[PDB]
């Protein structure tokens, strides 16, 4: 159906069915074992951002690679009971739609992830051509194909070269995980988040040293956004202010998975709302730290 | 007297295959991925629609998608489904499934959704006549127990040529299921329950357990890659070796596979010696192959 122009939040990115068991011990090798509770989850960060987005009341639009099948149909059901756009999703011919187990020993709460396989293609740049990006307000893009999303951040700025200061698309991009061939999406993006993995594996012991030690590599009146997670956020930008925002720890942690998933999507809907950086990060950490608190996102409003 | 039913377990399998078998608190990549409609008596459809029987499965679900796949799986394979019992309350069994690509290993993590199970009730609304044989997986036994009585009321009235034979299946080591033993026909004894009872071999298992089964009944145990053994009235312990693949490369529902493989051997006349051996084979084959297809 019909999406007004310049309305959506559009996330590029992974979406994966995380099998997710409780077990009492961790099963020997050959064995079969009963556990306590078991859950199959929406995940990825892209992803689950989405469900943030729409839990804010914000119009959203998940951009990622699916193929057909009883997975993709699971997926597709959560992506609709959260009410995220799926229109653009890059329908694959090959491979597998991701899917992860996870088995959480009760005993001491360790997690041993067999982690999806490698199959299906991710969107690539002749995807991307091919969307209409009118309807799009912001467009945020989880680091993966990195010289593919490239070329996709480059569409989106010869896109801008032509609009109105008012008809822009704001960018962002996520670089979470430590592969050397992301840190290339620094140099795009208004908003750039970088994960405390990202800095603590280039030497990085603090959220502070991250951003100054990564700012030159941000485009020119970029904005470097790293939460620590229960050490709060910060946020550099040109004037060359750091800002921090403290975390909002819940009373008692239930649930941490897709916590930065919530941070990254609240700082993205408070500045598309018109707020400040300072403003933006205080809420994403407000927003997380509820979450925190929470099985799952629902309540986090 | 033309279709073989099977009572027990449809547990929708999330398989994983992997390199190697992931130690505790890791993270990894697996090969590839896929969802096999599985369960004891599930499986043992699967085999016998492969080979050529036309068979019935009985069993409870719950509406939902998960259901939706399991149903549209067995409807591929040709299994007949008009006997499932539809629960209103729970929902279906998944599992998580890791196979090890280097031996064909399979470790199971299964999510019993305490959907109620098919009760003596829900089995006397059952016409009987369609079966030639009825194979019932060991779960809620004093409830099967009552199934199992009202197969041996019908034969009372039948014609010996008109009598439906029958199979038990004790593959879980609980106690409550040790009463099942005293019915069916043939009675298949897993070695994990063999073990557990403190039996060290197929032999010691069948020459421990034989008083426990009806007279004239068949004891059965299949010992894995050291192949199966029988036992009957004759007191002639059988055997037969296993045919183990060049290359393993899926265990999951290897016995299910020798299972319905005795079951059907047994149902054309076969010696129990033939249904042995047939049994191994068939189980052998499956093991060198990712799932059921091309086992025969
Ligand atoms: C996003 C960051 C901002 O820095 C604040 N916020 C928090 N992140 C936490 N984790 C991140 C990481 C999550 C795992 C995952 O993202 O899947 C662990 C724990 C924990 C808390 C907490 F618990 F203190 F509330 C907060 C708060 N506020
Ligand atoms: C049924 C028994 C007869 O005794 C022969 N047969 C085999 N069972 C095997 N397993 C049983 C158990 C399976 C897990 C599961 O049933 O889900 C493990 C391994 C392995 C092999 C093998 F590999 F050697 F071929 C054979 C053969 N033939």
């Amino acid at each position: 159906g019909l999406v007004p122009r310049g309305s959506q939040i559009l996330c590029v990115g992974l979406v994966v069915l995380d099998v997710i068991s409780l077990v009492d011990k961790y099963p020997k090798e050959d064995s079969e074992i009963r556990c306590l509770s078991q859950r199959w989850q929406r995940g990825g960060n892209a992803s689950n951002s989405c469900t943030v987005l729409s839990l804010l009341g914000a119009p959203c639009a998940f951009m990622g690679s699916m193929a057909p099948g009883h997975v993709a149909d699971f997926l597709v059901a959560d992506f609709r009971r959260r009410g995220v756009d799926v229109s653009q999703v890059a329908w694959q011919s090959k491979g597998d739609t991701p899917s992860s187990c996870c088995i959480i020993n009760n005993s001491n709460g360790n997690r041993t992830i067999v982690l999806h396989d490698t199959s299906l293609p991710d969107v690539s740049a002749t995807d991307f051509e091919k969307v209409d990006l009118t309807q799009f307000k912001w467009i945020h893009i989880e680091g993966r194909n990195a010289s593919e999303q490239v070329k996709m951040l480059q569409r989106i700025d010869a896109h801008n070269t032509r609009q109105p200061p008012e008809q822009k698309i704001r960018v962002s991009v996520e670089v979470e995980k430590p592969r050397e061939e992301l840190f290339q999406l620094f140099g795009y993006g208004d908003v750039v988040f970088v994960s405390k993995d990202v800095a603590k594996h280039l030497g990085f012991q603090s959220a502070e040293e991250a951003l100054r030690g990564l700012y030159g590599r941000v485009r020119k009146g970029a904005v470097l956004v790293c939460a620590w997670a229960e050490e709060g956020a910060d946020a550099l930008g040109p004037d060359g202010k750091l800002l921090h925002s403290d975390a909002f720890p819940p009373p008692r942690v239930v649930d941490t998975l897709g916590a930065g998933d919530t941070f990254n999507a609240s700082v993205i809907f408070s500045l598309s709302q018109g707020r400040s950086v300072q403003e933006a990060l205080r809420f994403g950490c407000q927003v997380a730290g509820k979450k925190c608190g929470l099985q799952g996102f629902d309540g986090i409003v």
